[PDB]
């Protein structure tokens, strides 16, 4: 099979019907990087031997009925900080630039035992540590809607990977946005699970107290198979996500938070998010609120995500009760992940890095602005690819809801797919 940008949903289903075998997709895969890869930067460990040998065994068990797992038969990378035995986990550091993996890390295996094939791993920023993604090892990745732009980061690779099909899907970690931003940046979905859903262990530098993880993909669908893969309660849930399938609603109550003061988006994205909340209020059983709690103050909180990054406790204690009752009143939360989109490579040192919102400079910094909340308080958060025109640069939504709401914020996502935005493929590729 040749076809490209089958969702994994898709594909599945054709592993299952013969339309396709696991051999065929790898190869389509790698075809793809050797044809797409050597400008974009996207993937940067490629193994092909053990991939190849991993889709014949899966096609075997296929035949004769043993085969097990969720993903099973379905290639994909991941990034390239995670742990996988055998394989260097550098985290674009040169001191780390023959650290190889002993064992899995705990999501990897999660992955693997799920019958995922790994076919490699894709580009960070050193240490995992910016929101662009370059490093000394193994080059800048580039933006493949604009290769002089960055696709964000840290999960940059992945993201720029996801949109090349060079992969169904993808798996990262995600700090202070690490999944959101490339996702928003480079037009892909991506999950950030709630605190405690899923292990991030056997991460470098990576059980971490902010950090969470989850999956990259073309489709909210998508999504929700890598969890159903991934999840694995380590803290003890107030309730149980259910992943099983697509759970369609007769009403949504939608709040929106699109602003602050000293914190203000390009009039861009203003407007595309103004044409997207147009559409929702539309919808039989649908209402979309300014509602943000003048509670939380933002200032506040954001001094609290800088120190993260007896006193701040209490307050952050607080707000998570606000931030409870929020989410009994309203389904999600909807704001930007960036202030701007993807923008000029800026490797320069931090202080003189500048995002250009309406024209007037603004501080790299205010990517953490955007993204603490779902961060500070454990919360799920997923992007949603909005609908672009060809002259236009990919733009994402973040989705939030409480804490082990992840269904609820990838069954929103489906919803709106009904609705407006959705993965557009860029020009050129497949």
């Amino acid at each position: 099979s040749e076809q490209s940008y089958r969702s994994a949903g898709t594909l599945l289903a054709q592993l299952a019907s013969g339309e396709t075998t696991s051999v065929a997709l790898v190869n389509h895969y790698f075809s793809r990087m050797a044809q797409f890869n050597k400008p974009l930067n996207a993937v940067v460990q490629q193994h092909y031997a053990l991939a190849l040998e991993a889709a014949a065994r899966a096609d075997r068990e296929r035949l004769e009925g043993r085969a097990r797992g969720v993903l099973h038969g379905l290639p994909c990378t991941v990034k390239e900080s995670f742990d996988v035995q055998g394989w260097l986990t550098t985290s674009g550091a040169h001191y780390l630039k023959d650290n190889r993996a002993t064992q899995d890390a705990p999501s990897i295996a999660r992955l693997r035992a799920a019958g995922a094939i790994l076919m490699g791993k894709t580009n960070v920023p050193m240490m995992t540590a910016d929101w662009q993604t370059y490093n000394d090892l193994y080059g800048t990745t580039h933006n493949l809607w604009d290769r002089q732009r960055s696709p964000g980061g840290s999960s940059g690779g992945a993201a720029v990977a996801v949109a090349a099909d060079f992969t169904p899907v993808e798996f990262g970690s995600d700090l202070f946005g690490s999944l959101r931003i490339p996702a928003h940046y480079t037009g892909v979905y991506a999950h950030r699970c709630s605190l405690g859903l899923m292990s991030v262990r056997g991460h470098v530098p990576g059980e971490p107290d902010l950090s969470t993880a989850g999956p990259m993909a073309r489709s909210a669908a998508d999504l929700r198979l890598m969890m159903r893969a991934l999840s694995t309660f380590w803290v003890e849930p107030p309730r149980i996500p259910d992943f099983s399938r697509y759970q369609a609603k007769a009403n949504y109550r939608v709040c929106t938070w699109f602003s602050a003061p000293h914190h203000e988006i390009d009039q861009q994205i203003a407007q595309r998010f103004q044409s997207f909340i147009d559409k929702l209020r539309a919808q039989p059983g649908v209402e979309v609120d300014d509602a943000m709690p003048a509670d939380i103050d933002p200032d506040a909180l954001f001094d609290i995500a800088v120190k993260l990054s007896r006193n701040t406790d209490k307050l952050r204690h607080e707000y998570s009760r606000v931030i409870e009752t929020l989410f009994a009143r309203y389904d999600v939360l909807l704001t930007p992940v960036s202030p701007v989109l993807a923008f000029a490579h800026m490797q320069q040192p931090v202080r003189k890095r500048k995002l250009i919102v309406n024209g007037e400079p603004q501080d790299y910094n205010e990517h953490l602005f955007w993204n603490m909340l779902a961060t500070v308080f454990g919360l799920p958060a997923t992007v949603y690819p909005l609908a672009k025109t060809m002259d236009e640069l990919p733009c994402g939504i973040q989705i939030i809801s409480g804490h082990f709401h992840d269904d609820v914020t990838i069954n929103f996502a489906e919803f709106c797919e009904s609705i407006s935005g959705g993965f557009t493929v860029p020009e050129g590729y497949g």
